[PDB]
């Protein structure tokens, strides 16, 4: 679908409602509490969701480039051309970029469907491609973009975004971009839908100072000490000046929300039988989200430089991280546009302001709970909350909750709104989400406990329950990963639902957090440990022990495919005691390569996307040891992922990726 019109209020017009939409979002909440609470039997729903950036090749000037001329492709698809989408059981939505595209299948999911998730993501890109060949030719009738030509790949990251020649606008410096006020991102970069740069700008002034990221730099023998990418400009005070300041020897800079939200991600939700097995799932999956990123790492490369770490994570994080220097426990880097270190926070509320440990971009903080493994000790971090919105929570008319979901609430709710439509204000709470769905949907974190809306009422059978979106995943390049990866955390979640009375998955929340940051390191999948339960059919017990991904995916007692992918499969008779029977299944062949794909990259035998990527810029023969990603190598790079993508092993480049077996396998066995 298309996103909704509206005249977006810009932060010092919206910051005087914060309260309001607090209160009458948290009122909503309990309508759809009130509504929906008792639903139960709800089916296993699920369906993925990938972004894509469209990327223009200039064959002849070996440059490639983000192609941010082409995003009438969302509006023509929702449009005229829906009726293919519909018939193709695809949808297609607008994300934070300008290049980039979202496609989810149209309908969910119903349990295991086999091969239909690889073709209903192929059905996506077929599709985008088909609307990007008809542009192609009429572009050639006019005379426009000649030498271009347009691909859709799913990349993580782009590796050059915001060096020169990125974009396919000639001379974007030739105006100034005065939502991010970046030294680096035009804000052609944005999506044209008004809500992605009032978000942009929202976040800065309220911030007082732009997003910050810097990023550990990888350290190869002649790499420069500074970022020598940062220059001194004139045109935004005090933005031009926070740069030498905010920088760091040994960390390429970024100082704008594309940096973060435009880096694509495949994420994947899942429907619960009700909201406590809803909240069961949340909580078992919490600790698999360091574990999936870290595993599916695609991200080495960050603005024209090697990265020293393989993931997006922290860039996304910092890239909408609204927080004054009050609420980061610092000083303004310049205290006298930053006044007090308040930023845009209005005067008469600085009183209220808490120190908060993180961005509103970040890993879970709060288990839910309510399930009888929990014991509220495991939530043992520093988690801030919102003490009026716990108090309504828990005493209210309406949808009394216990004190550990209210806590959950409360945490989100000690964030402002910061993308607001004047239209919106007020709104009719028994029947609008629309408030409480501004915080909550602003609150972007490693998996997500998502509310039905007051129209789902039980009897509504097929109304959309109580669900939980993972989203750690990074996006890699082909079709067949894509849905090896859905497939996989799909098993999971079966698993753990179908054998919840003995699963406990609980661990301390510190050691998830300490997870967190291990699953940035350069090669962490390779070598790296992380806290993992011991055992998980257990009661009582929270053991950890440090285990390597490769532990972590096969030991026999606490390992993912022992104990969470064989068991579902046994049990819904695909195998009888392996796994690794699926090789021999007439009906589950793809199956057993999606597996194996899994096991040999937990395993080190096959690369990470991030791993492919890095060996390829420092082996190119363009590269000058220092760290640097030249538009040649970039190009070369994408031409490569071009050539991955559409399964192309003319330069062995398959084989060398995905390994001999698996390549000569997807190369002679489409999805069916
Ligand atoms: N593109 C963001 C996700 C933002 C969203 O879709 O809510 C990511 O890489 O995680
Ligand atoms: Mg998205």
């Amino acid at each position: 679908g298309l996103l909704a019109l509206g005249t977006p209020l810009q932060w010092f017009e919206s910051r005087t409602y914060n309260e309001h939409i607090r209160d009458e979002g948290i009122e909503q909440l309990l309508y759809i509490f009130q509504a929906a609470g008792k639903r139960d039997n709800d089916p296993l729903f699920w369906g993925d969701e990938l972004e894509y950036m469209v990327v223009d090749f200039d064959d002849k000037e070996r440059n490639s480039m983000l192609d941010v001329c082409h995003d009438k492709i969302l509006t023509e698809l929702n449009m005229e051309d829906s009726s293919l989408c519909e018939a193709n059981d695809v949808s297609f939505h607008p994300e934070y970029g300008r290049y980039m595209l979202e496609a989810t299948p149209a309908s969910p999911y119903l349990n295991y469907v086999g091969s239909y998730v690889e073709v209903n993501m192929q059905k996506r890109r077929a599709i985008a491609e088909y609307k990007l060949s008809e542009y192609a030719r009429q572009d050639s009738k006019n005379n426009l973009h000649v030498g271009s030509r347009s691909v859709p790949l799913t990349l993580t990251v782009f590796p050059r975004m915001g060096c020169p020649d990125f974009i396919n606008i000639k001379d974007p410096w030739n105006h100034k971009n005065a939502a991010s006020r970046s030294l680096f991102l035009p804000d052609e970069v944005i999506n044209r839908h008004v809500r992605f740069p009032n978000l942009t700008a929202s976040i800065r002034t309220r911030r007082g100072e732009k997003v910050c990221m810097n990023v550990p730099m990888y350290k190869d023998i002649a790499t420069p000490e500074t970022d020598d990418s940062i220059y001194d400009r004139d045109w935004f005070l005090p933005e031009d000046k926070e740069a030498k300041l905010a920088s760091k020897p040994g960390f390429i800079y970024m100082d704008s929300m594309g940096f973060g939200m435009g880096c694509s991600c495949l994420q994947v939700t899942f429907q619960a039988p009700n909201i406590n097995k809803a909240r069961y799932l949340y909580d078992a999956l919490v600790n698999f989200a360091p574990i999936m990123l870290a595993f599916s790492a695609a991200a080495p490369a960050f603005k024209g430089w090697l990265a020293d770490q393989d993931v997006r994570w922290n860039v996304i994080s910092g890239a909408v991280d609204d927080r004054t220097p009050k609420e980061r426990g610092v000083a303004p880097l310049l205290p006298k546009y930053n006044k007090n270190g308040f930023g845009g926070i209005a005067k008469d509320v600085q009183d209220k302001v808490l120190e908060i440990p993180k961005s509103r971009y970040s890993s879970v903080d709060l288990f839910l709970g309510g399930s009888k493994f929990f014991n509220r000790t495991y939530n043992d971090t520093n988690v801030p909350i919102n003490e009026k919105v716990l108090g309504r929570l828990l005493e209210n008319d309406k949808a009394p909750l216990d004190y550990d979901l209210a806590k959950h609430f409360a945490h989100l709710y000690i964030r402002d709104p910061v993308s607001t439509f004047e239209e919106l204000l007020n709104q009719d709470n028994k029947t609008s989400s629309n408030h409480f769905e501004n915080i909550q949907s602003t609150n972007w974190q490693t998996l997500r406990f998502k509310p039905p809306t007051q129209q789902a009422t039980p009897d509504k059978k097929d109304s959309p329950g109580w669900r939980v979106e993972f989203r750690p995943f990074e996006v890699q390049l082909l079709d067949f990963e894509n849905a090896a990866y859905s497939v996989l955390i799909y098993l999971i979640v079966d698993s753990i639902l179908t054998f919840s009375d003995n699963i406990n998955a609980y661990i301390h929340m510190s050691k998830v957090w300490e997870n967190m940051k291990i699953a940035h390191h350069r090669d962490a999948i390779l070598f790296e440990k992380f806290h993992w339960k011991k055992s998980f059919r257990n009661d009582t017990d929270v053991e950890t022990e440090d285990y390597s991904i490769s532990e972590i995916f096969h030991n026999p007692e606490n390992g993912i495919f022992p104990q969470f992918v064989t068991p579902i499969l046994c049990q819904k008779g695909f195998v009888t005691k392996d796994w690794k029977e699926l090789k021999h299944s007439s009906k589950h062949e793809r199956l057993y390569y999606y597996l194996k794909l899994i096991s040999d990259r937990a395993s080190g035998e096959l690369p990470t996307t991030a791993k492919f990527f890095r060996n390829f810029v420092l082996q190119h023969p363009d590269y000058k040891h220092d760290s640097k990603i030249s538009k040649s190598i970039n190009y070369d790079l994408l031409s490569t992922c071009d050539r991955l993508t559409h399964l192309d092993d003319s330069k062995g480049e398959l084989t060398s990726f995905l390994g001999a077996e698996i390549a000569e396998y997807v190369k002679k066995n489409k999805p069916s």
